[PDB]
């Protein structure tokens, strides 16, 4: 006997350039927690249902997990775009959802069954603008790009634009693109003609990487910030040496000294031969929230005897009250499921000259 927890992430499509790191973190969590006896001796069982890259696929994944797989709760989905469509399904069904990486404004507000462990754009994004200004205090002109079809990108770009204004900088253009575009020559040229000192990009990974590469190809030599959708080593293949120097805010640091981060990091590095990325740590934290909440609930009200609808409702109630020492740091939730988290960072892509290898360097 095991306790089923649903994992609904993008395992296919270009959205999997983000989702695959989340899957990796979830699997590390499953082993970590099951090796510790699961829920008071009862193992958990992660049930993975691929969402693919759109809303329909996410809705289908959620419905399958809820109805066929009888899960006690869901971790997912990957994108805020998917969450706004699918999370109401879980809300209506009274099944908890813990978002690992949905950072758009409004996610926890979807309902009483929706929480997230991922700090939102309003607190994450401004960090990278400040870091760019530290590296070049003479930045004056800023060009902004965003994916107009993606909910998170639209939410993130508003924060970047407001931050640019509040820092007293000149916003010289806002250019739009689609996440499915591969070519950005006209937008990139129109921005470059305005002589920006800083370029900020809110898109996802393939699109963001292609845009970075093209800006450099077209002669742009200024600073570049990527938003959360570029926050993956999967961009390295796309922009190669021309990824070098891109600044990306972080809601996780491998060097954070919390005991569980040490264990998570060691497990990750031993397997993948590089530092754990933010998305992996966030997925681990989401699974941790479920395991620790299930343990607390089970101690007070043995879960093997609770029928599923009540188990789901009691688990949701429990998780919202918990405090968790996770790889992300000490976190908890507001009464509506927003994460409470203290520390943020900025990292910078450092490519090797040949362009075939790189890493994220954390700024001090
Ligand atoms: C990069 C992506 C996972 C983004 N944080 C979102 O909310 O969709
Ligand atoms: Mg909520």
């Amino acid at each position: 006997n095991t306790i089923p927890i649903g994992i609904a992430l993008a395992q296919t499509s270009n959205v999997a350039l983000l989702g695959q790191e989340q899957v990796a973190g979830a699997k590390i969590a499953e082993k970590y927690f099951n090796d510790k006896g699961g829920v008071n001796g009862t193992p958990i069982k992660l049930i993975f249902q691929d969402t693919a890259g759109d809303e329909a696929g996410t809705i289908n994944a959620f419905q399958t997990l809820i109805n066929k797989d009888k899960v006690v709760g869901i971790v997912g989905p990957t994108l805020s775009q998917q969450a706004f469509s699918a999370n109401p399904i879980a809300e209506r069904a009274k099944v908890p959802v813990v978002g690992p990486s949905n950072t758009a404004k409004g996610i926890p507000e979807i309902g009483d069954y929706v929480a997230r462990v991922s700090a939102p754009v309003s607190v994450v994004a401004p960090n990278s603008v400040k870091a760019a200004l530290k590296q070049n205090p003479n930045i004056k002109k800023v060009a902004v790009f965003f994916a107009q079809n993606d909910a998170f990108s639209k939410s993130e770009t508003e924060i970047f634009q407001q931050t640019v204004k509040d820092q007293g900088l000149e916003l010289v253009t806002v250019q739009k693109f689609q996440t499915t575009d591969t070519d950005f020559q006209s937008q990139a040229t129109n921005a470059i003609n305005l002589k920006p000192d800083l370029v900020i990009i809110s898109g996802l990974a393939a699109d963001g990487g292609n845009l970075v590469r093209q800006l450099r190809e077209l002669g742009y030599q200024g600073a570049i910030i990527g938003g959360d959708g570029l926050n993956t080593s999967n961009v390295f293949a796309v922009c190669k040496a021309l990824c070098d120097g891109v600044l990306i805010a972080q809601a996780y640091s491998p060097e954070y000294t919390g005991e569980i981060n040490k264990a998570f990091r060691q497990a990750y590095v031993d397997q993948y031969k590089k530092e754990p990325p933010q998305f992996s740590a966030q997925a681990f934290a989401a699974v941790q929230v479920y395991v620790e909440s299930l343990k607390a609930l089970d101690t007070k009200n043995k879960v093997s005897k609770i029928q599923l609808p009540e188990l789901r409702t009691e688990l949701n109630k429990q998780l919202l009250t918990g405090k968790y020492n996770t790889p992300l740091g000490e976190i908890s939730f507001t009464p509506i499921g927003e994460v409470v988290q203290k520390d943020f960072y900025v990292a910078q892509i450092k490519m090797e000259k040949d362009g075939s290898q790189g890493k994220f360097t954390f700024l001090k």
